[PDB]
DNA sequence: TCTGGGGTCCTAG
DNA sequence: CTAGGACCC
């Protein structure tokens, strides 16, 4: 018996289902962003098609910048109700597959397959891609390993349509020389930090002595990048409800903010938002932070734990607008955010 | 071609 | 008990 984890993540998400109703815009520059208007200012690309991200056009760029960029791309705004219809449909016929099925935010699953060793890992993967294709006619790609981690640097070879397996056998070979941040959880700042200590490569993180890296990230932390680095991770795909541990709003102003009747009613709004969307889902709150973001993009957020696990609307607008009260100045804030933290222990 | 929004987790003081 | 650093989709 071979355990096989198979990472499933739906190619240009957003644009395949913009393609969907758009079909004669397919092979073409397609993005997808704030409103659908380029030359609006402070909204950014949410997903180029593969055809827009020639002309160098990524998620997090500007729209401005990726018009600039791509000026034949046709921009369309965003429509968040028909892709969580496309993912759930897409994901309720992975659960029809009998696998377990573990669920990673909005285009992305993890499947759990333990094959006979009769069987083919590359034969489930096209099942999937064709039935897929087939039904929702959105297209996916398929990482194939033993574990979460390297399953998902899987994907990354695997695209676009297509499927890639990456074990023990080619992990190495195929990513020693790779810089650190191409494992799954390593980024620039950790990168950096390797770099300051002689570690440049997937290939040197592995070797490097457990000691080394326990010291300077901690015994849980470091251990844990060794791991990654050999190419190891999590092997259990869990098929259990996500249980979210907050909510949150954020917003970037169409004019900076100066005066603060305009933030305290910001605030007050995102919270009351917040909390009505995290009663309709049965949940109470712990903690409520405030984010303010300054012209500079300086960016603080702030946290109080609420004197007791609550629900009470006047109790939470007051303790964000008294974390509010925290922050010094009454500056051009660009960015006002409301994140409410909710319990985890029962229902 | 001035910089989005929703998340999780872990470790310092 | 919180600050925020770091990564992720
Ligand atoms: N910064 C980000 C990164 C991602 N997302 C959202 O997450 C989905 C997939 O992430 P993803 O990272 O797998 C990209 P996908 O669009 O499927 O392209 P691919 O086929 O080559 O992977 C996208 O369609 C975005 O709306 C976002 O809002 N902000
Ligand atoms: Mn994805």
């Amino acid at each position: 018996m071979t355990k096989w984890v198979l990472h499933v993540d739906l190619d240009q998400f957003l644009a395949s289902v913009e393609l969907r109703r758009r079909p004669d815009l397919r092979g073409q520059p397609v993005i997808v962003g704030g409103s659908g208007d380029p030359s609006e200012p402070r909204k950014v690309v949410t997903c180029a098609s593969y055809e827009a991200r020639e002309f160098g056009v990524h998620a997090g760029m500007p729209l401005r910048a990726a018009a600039r960029r791509c000026p034949d791309a046709t921009f369309l705004p965003s429509d968040p109700a028909a892709y969580d219809e496309a993912s759930e449909q897409v994901m309720g016929l992975l659960r029809d597959l009998g696998h377990p099925l573990e669920v990673w935010g909005w285009d992305e699953a993890y499947l759990g397959a333990d094959l006979p060793d009769e069987s083919d890992p590359v034969e489930v993967a096209e099942r999937i891609r064709t039935v897929v294709a087939a039904e929702t006619g959105l297209s996916c790609s398929v990482g194939i390993s033993d574990n979460k981690q390297r399953a998902k640097v899987a994907t990354g070879f695997a695209k676009p349509a297509g499927i890639y397996v990456l074990t023990e056998a080619n992990w190495m070979t195929v990513m020693g020389d790779r810089p650190p941040d191409a494992l799954w959880g390593v980024g620039p700042k950790t990168t950096k930090k390797l770099a300051a200590m002689g570690i440049t490569t997937v290939a040197d993180l592995a070797v490097t002595d457990p000691s080394v890296l326990t010291t300077a990230f901690g015994p849980s932390t470091g251990l844990w990048l060794l791991l990654l680095a050999k190419g190891g991770g999590d092997t259990e795909v869990s098929s259990e409800p996500w249980v979210p541990r907050s909510r949150s709003h954020v917003v970037t102003f169409p004019q900076d903010l100066t005066e603060r009747r305009e933030m305290d009613s910001a605030v007050r709004d995102l919270a009351l938002q917040t909390l009505a969307e995290i009663v309709e889902q049965g949940r109470i709150v712990t903690r409520v932070a405030v984010t303010v973001r300054t012209s500079t993009f300086y960016t603080r957020t702030k946290i109080r734990k609420l004197p007791a696990p609550s629900t009470d609307a006047g109790q939470i607008v007051d303790t964000a607008l008294a974390v509010l009260d925290q922050f010094e100045l009454d500056r051009p804030v660009r960015l006002l955010g409301v994140r409410l933290e909710l319990a985890m222990d029962d229902v």
